[PDB]
């Protein structure tokens, strides 16, 4: 026999405009960012867009000068393109109803929506990458 | 709005007969557990319980000389009694259709359903505790 687990979360979908953002040097420099794209997108706040529907999520992410597109299922392993480019495969699970959990290369990256507010945690040893986000 | 994430697990629901079990002392030592319970628990192999209603589980497992009774809800943050009594939080997770998966105070639990055979592996650090049961 078999069970259902049906699960029920806050819709992720939306255009989020970045606001604050913590330790984005020192994250890119333990990951080997070139410190000539570190400076070039440090300042740089741009609009990131999540399509959910499901358990499948589509990502569009404004990080620094680059723009990184990714596509998952939850709990099914996918393959991620990271900032330095390299492709990682992981899995995404959800915890509760408004937390999206992965963790890839020793980065323990939790993504939580708080009502308009969508914040990113991405902790590398001490240093802990915070990304707060604003739906538009 | 609100999103539906579907899943479908095996059904974990039975009575387990350990048969086999592997760096019980080991284990139980490196939790610090009384060597007067170790050697009073060793060898004792028990029937522990699973009951699984959709997402959620009761279970009553037999460890040593002690019958320890917990709930859960897949994905959302519950509070766990450990061999030791201690009470910790953690989220379990379902990997695939068979796996439950948990981590707490450096412990990598995975209980794993073949069939009518279950197994569970406990890791913390080089201690690998695994215990085969068999459904009833
Ligand atoms: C259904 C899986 C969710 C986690 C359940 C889980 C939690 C837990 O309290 C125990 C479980 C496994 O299995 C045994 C082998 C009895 C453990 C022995 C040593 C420790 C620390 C605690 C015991």
């Amino acid at each position: 026999g078999t069970e259902n687990l049906y699960f029920q979360s806050m819709s992720f979908s939306g255009k989020y405009q970045l606001q604050s953002q913590e330790n984005f040097e020192a994250f890119m420099k333990a990951i080997g960012l070139p410190e000539e794209l570190i400076q070039k997108g440090k300042d740089i706040k741009g609009v990131s867009e999540i399509v959910q529907n499901g358990k499948h999520f589509k990502f569009t992410i404004t990080a620094g000068s680059k723009v990184i597109q990714n596509e998952f299922t939850v709990g099914e392993e996918c393959e991620l393109e990271t900032m330095t480019g390299e492709k990682v495969k992981t899995v995404v699970q959800l915890e509760g109803d408004n937390k999206l959990v992965t963790t890839f290369k020793n980065i323990k990256s939790v993504t939580e929506l708080n009502g308009d507010i969508i914040t990113n945690t991405m902790t590398l040893g001490d240093i802990v990458f915070k990304r707060i986000s604003k739906r538009i």
